[PDB]
């Protein structure tokens, strides 16, 4: 996250890190979204290589022992169908991750609300983005959890000209943008999570930004629509 925040070690408890194996360590690749206590919302494109991956819930300060987190490994991913590896800009960039035992919730560990099917923001919606990613462009990591308040951009302004253009689609939430604050690599597969009738609820899962940079102005963070998906993931959920 460029221009974040340290958040507090309660505010954002479905927030997760999905790790892979380093040699004999572990290493952060990205986020994502504990939605059932056994099944992880991420970004597809995040378990394209084939690794071994870890999930960690309770996370706060990926270096350092908080006495809160639980280890649990991936028992079986699920990505989307039409996901093409090739085309981040056709959408479809989400998974779903069956862990290898279901997790226990308490105030460091609470399932993500979902949308109602269909859901759009309106423009400058109240919206925050979450991970452990790139602090700067071409930067590092963070050690402990960021966040960044980034409001949507709504489609028709974020598919214009001096936007994204073509490249965003109508699957696809664009939040930010300013040129200050964004998501950056490592942050890919986290929430978005935007403020609903006094609610916090999960909206986007985070896909890309510019190749130019983390934080462009007038190139928002583009995040997967999670209200695209709703039957999608009920589906997977009810017969996986
Ligand atoms: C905030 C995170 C989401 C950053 C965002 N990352 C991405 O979209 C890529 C997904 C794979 C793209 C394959 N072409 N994600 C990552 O590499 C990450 F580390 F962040 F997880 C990015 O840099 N976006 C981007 C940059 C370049 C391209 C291609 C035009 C190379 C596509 C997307
Ligand atoms: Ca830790």
């Amino acid at each position: 996250v460029v221009g974040g925040t340290e958040a507090q070690r309660n505010s954002w408890p479905s927030q997760i890190s999905l790790q892979y194996r380093s040699g004999s360590s572990w290493a952060h690749t990205c986020g994502g979204t504990l939605i059932r206590q056994n099944w992880v919302m991420t970004a597809a494109h995040c378990v394209d290589r084939e690794l071994t991956f870890r999930v960690v819930v309770g996370e706060h300060n990926l270096n350092q022992n908080n006495g809160t987190e639980q280890y649990v490994g991936v028992q079986k991913i699920v990505v989307h169908p039409y996901w093409n590896t090739d085309d981040v800009a056709a959408g479809y960039d989400i998974a779903l991750l069956r862990l290898a035992q279901s997790v226990t919730l308490n105030s460091y560990v609470q399932l993500g609300v979902l949308p109602r099917a269909g859901t759009i923001l309106a423009n400058n919606s109240p919206c925050y983005i979450t991970g452990w990613g790139l602090t700067r462009t071409n930067g590092q990591l963070a050690q402990t959890l960021q966040q960044a308040y980034l409001p949507t951009v709504d489609y028709a302004i974020c598919s214009s000209s001096s936007y994204w253009g073509s490249t965003v689609k109508n699957s696809m939430v664009c939040a930010g943008g300013d040129g200050v604050r964004s998501g950056c690599q490592g942050d890919s597969g986290g929430p978005l999570h935007c403020l609903v009738n006094g609610q916090y609820a999960v909206h986007g899962v985070t896909s890309f930004v510019s190749r130019l940079g983390c934080n462009v102005t007038r190139k928002p963070t583009v995040f997967t629509r999670v209200s695209a998906y709703i039957s999608w993931i009920n589906n997977v959920i009810a017969s996986n």
